[PDB]
């Protein structure tokens, strides 16, 4: 309400072109090799040779003003890996304004006068492309300004920096923004935006994640990197508490196999995901839908089910087994829903065949010629103390084109 009066610039998809659609009929000028709409209704990417976007403002409502910009940023592996610094959003005309840049992992957002002084704020977004860091993930961005002097840098909801600006004077607004990297750069070395909005307003904490929790779309499932899940497409399963291990049948029984080379992601036998009641071939998987996992092992293609005999040592744990035969089968249906997360894409897995369970991977003997141990994905009972186990937490990681090898 109070939020979305306040914007006067939103870049939206709404035929086949990018449009500002604030009501205040900015100029958008999209170059011919943008790609637009591939992941989300609204998003962009910045890939092609010198591909731009130029906006050209058509108002004049907008430092020591109120307001605030927002917009989610994916950035690819080989560009965060990289010591250049690259500019993607530029508002500098002459020597004053504002922009965005990208350097060694870490994102910064800069205000400069017409003196080329200038203040910013930094997020260190990547680590060090640790499992735990943002490269080639969705996360959402904030910058806000008041008449108070203070400019402050949130992501995902939460503020990470806050900075005073009195130390620069003279910093006049342009009425252009550029999108894209002017400088010469490789193949992989990509970036993707989306839902990018000025408010001429400071927004609060509050308003923050109201839009974070708008945009994000709760009911849509999500791969590993943020991108929605969706059927037909392949995927590697991984467990939160065994990031470096891959699924793998042993004796007809699933477990979780250590990755050979500890640094190739993409390692493992692919899931691809079915839809029980059939819809669209790639279309997007939403929390509460039925699903069918089918895993390619050695170029043949197997549903996994849950095992009908629980294995000896809550009260009951099943594990998972292959079967070739595939087709609607009630012991072969799971339920996927995301989990409430702003450090990770994660999602629980659960079935209603027999009785109510959640899959979890753990130490166990899956055998039943054998005592053998072994980390294994099982389905357990009575989980309900479980709902926050990280055990129970699944990533699906996609090949996606921001993370090559």
């Amino acid at each position: 309400n109070s939020i979305n009066d306040s914007k006067i610039l939103s870049l939206q998809n709404k035929k086949n072109a990018l449009v500002d659609t604030s009501g205040y009929n900015a100029e958008v000028r999209v170059g011919d090799n943008v790609q637009l709409n591939t992941i989300y209704t609204n998003d962009f990417k910045l890939s092609s040779s010198g591909d731009k976007i130029i906006v050209n403002l058509n108002n004049n409502i907008l430092i020591y003003e109120n307001s605030s910009v927002s917009f989610w940023i994916k950035i690819s592996k080989d560009l965060t890996n990289s010591h250049n610094e690259y500019t993607i959003i530029n508002s500098i005309e002459q020597n004053s304004g504002w922009k965005l840049c990208i350097r060694n992992g870490n994102i910064e957002w800069i205000l400069q006068d017409v003196n080329r002084k200038y203040k910013s704020l930094i997020f260190d977004y990547s680590e060090s492309l640790s499992h735990t860091g943002y490269t080639n993930k969705w996360f959402f961005v904030t910058i806000t300004n008041n008449i108070m002097g203070y400019m402050k840098l949130y992501i995902n909801g939460e503020l990470k920096q806050s900075q005073k600006i009195e130390d620069l004077d003279e910093v006049k607004l342009d009425k252009t923004i550029v999108f894209g990297i002017d400088e010469n750069i490789d193949e992989n070395q990509m970036l993707w935006i989306r839902d990018f909005n000025i408010f001429s307003k400071e927004l609060s904490n509050e308003d923050i994640n109201i839009v974070y929790e708008g945009q994000i779309l709760r009911n849509v499932i999500k791969d590993y990197w943020g991108n929605p899940l969706k059927f037909d497409t392949e995927y590697y399963i991984i467990n939160d508490n065994y990031i470096d291990r891959y699924i793998a049948p042993e004796s007809n029984v699933l477990v979780l196999v250590q990755y050979p080379d500890r640094s190739k992601l993409y390692t493992g036998n692919p899931i691809t995901i079915k839809s029980v009641s059939d819809k669209n071939p790639y279309s997007r998987i939403l929390n509460g839908d039925n699903i069918i996992l089918h895993m390619l092992y050695n170029s043949r293609k197997y549903m996994i089910i849950r095992d009908t005999d629980t294995i000896y040592a809550q009260n009951c744990v099943y594990a998972l087994k292959l079967q070739s035969n595939l087709g609607n089968y009630g012991i072969g249906i799971f339920s996927i829903k995301n989990i409430v997360s702003k450090n990770k894409y994660c999602s629980q897995i659960f079935s209603s065949f027999r009785e109510n369970t959640m899959l979890l991977a753990d130490i166990y003997k899956p055998w039943r010629f054998s005592f053998k141990n072994a980390y294994t994905p099982v389905a357990v009972t009575n989980y309900e103390t479980k709902l926050l186990s990280t055990s129970s937490f699944w990533k699906f990681i996609s090949r996606d084109p921001g993370w090559v090898e």
